[PDB]
Parts: structure tokens; C-alpha cells; sequence
């Protein structure tokens, strides 16, 4: 049960995320595609919407939102971040502020990205926002936005990249999302330190 719980939020994820033009589903602007349409392509015909309701009311992440639709549409339901699809409406919390932006401002990435991140900045890659978290894997808070195995982590200076038009945002499971600049970056004038998590926890030096 264990698997196909697993094994239903990947197929939820890709399909809500990546897919769903692929597969032919009518999925809206704000990222929400009716149930009834998306359980009835071939590799969901094995679930059923108790199944999809436990997967999205339990996983930890808080990667779904499923909510009631239209009278003849049913539930609708949506990925509430991640997408490599053109979601522009979906529906997220702007952070305008300092005040708004939580206290930590945190990327958790890889060394093999390393070089490239100094040289260029962090980049949005194949998705639609640079997915950022208020913590490190383990802190109080955060459920999502950071991977739990990376080795290096770059805090974000918030405030300077908010000063400099950059916009930010809240995703519905807390994760802080930004479109980065008019290139997809953000540029390595906003990396306010970094540090080392794997295998122990180091200063890094920018
Ligand atoms: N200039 C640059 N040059 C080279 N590499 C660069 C780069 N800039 C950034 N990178 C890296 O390019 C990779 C793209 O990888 P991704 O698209 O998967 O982004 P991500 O790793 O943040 O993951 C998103 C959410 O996915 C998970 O959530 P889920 O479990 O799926 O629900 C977590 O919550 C995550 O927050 C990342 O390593 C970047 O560090
Ligand atoms: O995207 C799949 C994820 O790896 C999975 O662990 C879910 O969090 C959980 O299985 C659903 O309840
Ligand atoms: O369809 C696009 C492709 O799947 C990739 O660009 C995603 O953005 C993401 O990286 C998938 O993991």
C-alpha cells in the first residue's frame, strides 16, 4: 500500500506538473484539471478517488490541492508547485515585503551544480519558478521546497532582491517561488552566504 500511495503522488506529480498537455488533459491556467478526467487516462484506471483523496490529504510534502469544482465537473485538483507547464493563474501568495519574506531564504542544491550556480546565478532549469524554502531540511516549517539529500545550501538575501524588482512567492505547502529575473536567474548578487551540509555542516565562502 505503501508503493502504490508512493506510486500514485509520482504519476499525480508528473501528470499535474509536466505532463498533462502530453496526455491530453484540459488543464486550466491555474494548474487545476477535473479528477473524473485524469483518473480516467490509462495508468490511473487502478484508483480510485478515496485513493487520490488519502494521497493528497497525507503526503508530506502537501504537493496536491484538491477541491470541489463546477456542478457537472466534480473535484478538481493540481499540483501546487513544481509545474514545467504554463500555469499563470495558479493561484499563489505574492511576498511584497520583508515582512512577508520568512526570516530564512534558503536554495539546497548539489555539487555538480556548484560552479555553475557561482558563475551564473541560480536558475529556474526546466520549471516555471526557482524553488526556494524558509529552512533546511528538518527545521520547523518546512514540509517542501528544499530537497532532504543536498550538500550545499545558499541563503537568499530577500529584502536586496525584492529592492531590485524581483518577485517572490508562497506556494500553497509554504514553498517560496520566484520567476527569478527576465532570464530566469537569480543573479549571485542576492547569495548572502553558503554553506556546506553534506557530509557535515561547513561555512562555505561565496
Ligand atoms: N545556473 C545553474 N546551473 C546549473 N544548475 C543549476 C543552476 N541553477 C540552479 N541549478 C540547479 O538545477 C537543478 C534543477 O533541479 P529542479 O528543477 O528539480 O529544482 P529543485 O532541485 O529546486 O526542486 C524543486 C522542488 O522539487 C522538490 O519537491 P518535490 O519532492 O518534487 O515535491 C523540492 O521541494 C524542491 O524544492 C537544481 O539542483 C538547481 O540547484
Ligand atoms: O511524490 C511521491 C512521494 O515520494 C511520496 O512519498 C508521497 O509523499 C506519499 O507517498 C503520498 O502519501
Ligand atoms: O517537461 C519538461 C521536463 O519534464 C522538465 O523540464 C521539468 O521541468 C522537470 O525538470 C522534470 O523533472
Amino acid at each position: 500500500e505503501q508503493d502504490r500511495n508512493v506510486q500514485l503522488s509520482k504519476a499525480l506529480s508528473y501528470a499535474l506538473r509536466h505532463g498533462a498537455l502530453k496526455l491530453g488533459l484540459p488543464m486550466r491556467a491555474d494548474g487545476f484539471v477535473p479528477l473524473q478526467a485524469l483518473l480516467q487516462l490509462p495508468q490511473f484506471h487502478s484508483f480510485s478517488i478515496e485513493d487520490v483523496q488519502l494521497v493528497v490529504n497525507t503526503n508530506e510534502k502537501q504537493r496536491f490541492t484538491l477541491q470541489p469544482g463546477e456542478p457537472s465537473t466534480g473535484l478538481l485538483i493540481r499540483a501546487n508547485q513544481g509545474h514545467s507547464l504554463q500555469v499563470p493563474e495558479l493561484e499563489l501568495t505574492p511576498l511584497e515585503t520583508p515582512q512577508a519574506l520568512p526570516l530564512t531564504l534558503v536554495h539546497g542544491t548539489f555539487w555538480k551544480h556548484w560552479p555553475s550556480i557561482l558563475l551564473k546565478g541560480l536558475s529556474r532549469q526546466g520549471r516555471t519558478h526557482i524553488h526556494l524554502a524558509s529552512g533546511l531540511p528538518g527545521d520547523p516549517g518546512v514540509i517542501s521546497g528544499i530537497r532532504p539529500n543536498c550538500e550545499v545550501a545558499v541563503f537568499i538575501d530577500g529584502p536586496l532582491a525584492l529592492t531590485d524588482g524581483i518577485p517572490f512567492f508562497c506556494s500553497a505547502n509554504g514553498v517560496i517561488l520566484t520567476p527569478g529575473n527576465a532570464e530566469g536567474f537569480l543573479l549571485p548578487k542576492y547569495f548572502k552566504e553558503a554553506l556546506q551540509l553534506r557530509p557535515t555542516r561547513k561555512p562555505l565562502s561565496l
